[PDB]
């Protein structure tokens, strides 16, 4: 039984050769999907690890995965208090009252840089302090021409 | 020493034999845990390669990591497209000038679909160009009436 | 022919030793790799695993790549509602007709909670309901003082 126990010996030998040859290129495949799976141009190194990927978020570049959603989760962040901004800020209709408010701050507030509304009975455009400057002029005028009429009829009122 | 050489040659074997096994099952683990930690239904294949997560951003389905983060790249950028919209568009608060500005790519501008403010002593509302028109068409109205009274006093002031 | 045999036999074996335990490195530096690539704290557990990464988007903490993309999405989508809130609300330039536009779903809309415009001849100030009650307030004194003239003046008519 011993030339016979060489030779099952070598067959269980080439049987493990096979396994190793086997296993050496189910790692190699096991790195190229994970490399696939990852993405941003990872790929297998000759030594069989995987080379990094290179992910673009903004205006930077990301080595692992981790970093980038680091990386997106800072861009959101940014443009959500950019939108913030917006909110704290903006002319807004507010329900409540059926309206667009200029409450800024619990305060009634001015609207300035406002140019001169259309003066028609179907204007719909706002109008500003130079109008209604002009208007006022107008009244005070109309008001001394009253006061000279009350004075003209005070005169002939007594010369009688 | 021939007997016992083919002795302890069995017993390296079956060591070899169970450290392939080992390996075997090791490759697997890893396997699994790569999966896991991608996640997106990722999950070890038959032939032992990651299958491909499937990650699910805006409107679109991505087989990598690479092309999700590039996804999400670019929606975080289309929403910063439409804040910058709206920063510029937006009627706002100006700190500088303690007031929310009409002003407009450097110009005053009109504020206009306006409808009719309430005129009470204690309205905030703002008013419109037909509001003004109506008192412009009373004031045209009293200087009118007052150029007939210059005339029927003239003639009475002659009439003598 | 028999003691060269297992010459080589034990020669056979130990580049197969060799083998194994170049494999074993091979697995551990691809595990490793792995880690590197996925980030946010993943490292190799003593069995050959790759570790859970820890990845914080938000206030939460997801443990695979996947859950954070999703939850990437989610944040952006919370966003991009927040800004499709202030689009609809905001008092917005309307290109199309040159101004800022006082509509709101279809409507000429009030501007309310507007402080008084100051009034002089360059102010781009807004006016609100207060301002103008009080100039219709002066317009129907002044009515009041023309009927009061014609009176005046129809009694010196007749009484001559």
């Amino acid at each position: 039984q011993i030339e016979d126990k060489i030779e099952e010996i070598l067959s269980k030998i080439y049987h493990i050769e096979n396994e190793i040859a086997r296993i050496k290129k189910l790692i190699y495949s096991l790195s190229q999907s994970v490399a696939d799976r990852l993405g941003g141009g990872a790929s297998v190194n000759s030594d069989g690890t995987v080379n990094a990927p290179l992910y673009e978020v903004g205006t930077g570049i990301y080595n692992n995965v981790g970093s980038a959603l680091s990386a997106l989760n800072t861009s959101i962040t940014n443009t959500e208090a950019s939108v913030a901004g917006l909110a704290e800020d903006a002319l807004l209709w507010d329900e409540s009252i059926s309206a667009f408010s200029a409450s800024h701050t619990g305060n009634a507030s001015k609207i300035t840089n406002l140019a001169a509304g259309t003066l028609a009975a179907d204007s719909t455009d706002a109008v500003n302090g130079s109008q209604m400057k002009q208007i006022e002029d107008k009244i005070e005028e109309i008001l001394s021409k009253i006061y000279h009429i009350e004075n003209e009829i005070a005169r002939i009122k007594k010369l009688i």
